[PDB]
């Protein structure tokens, strides 16, 4: 339909994601957690929603964020998530901590939609 944010607000985002995945503070929030690979299997009895970057650039091709803010919403949650099963303190969540701070810079610089 018509209400995916349009593709200017979309591309911006995009091109968010793709300078956000060319910080090395980016390659633990790449691809999904997978508990086995990665061998932390409490993973899914702590974290309900999971979320990283790859997930987020396939829901911005897909249309599927309604505001800015949405995508904001899950890079956070993305953050959150690792503060909590990782730690506060913990490399990776500080890493994503950087690529967090990264991003809000490049989201602060949407373009209206209208």
């Amino acid at each position: 339909g018509a209400m995916g944010i349009p593709q200017h607000q979309q591309k911006h985002a995009l091109m968010a994601i793709k300078a956000v995945k060319r910080l090395k503070d980016a390659r633990p929030f790449l691809q999904p957690v997978d508990p086995v690979a990665l061998n932390i299997p409490l993973y899914f009895n702590f974290i309900k929603r999971p979320m990283d970057l790859q997930t987020i650039e396939r829901k911005l091709n897909a249309n599927a964020y309604e505001t800015p803010e949405q995508i904001t919403e899950d890079f956070n949650l993305m953050v959150e998530n690792s503060a909590k099963f990782n730690g506060p303190t913990a490399v990776i969540t500080q890493m994503g901590r950087n690529i967090q701070a990264a991003f809000e810079k490049h989201m602060l610089n949407m373009p209206a939609k209208d």
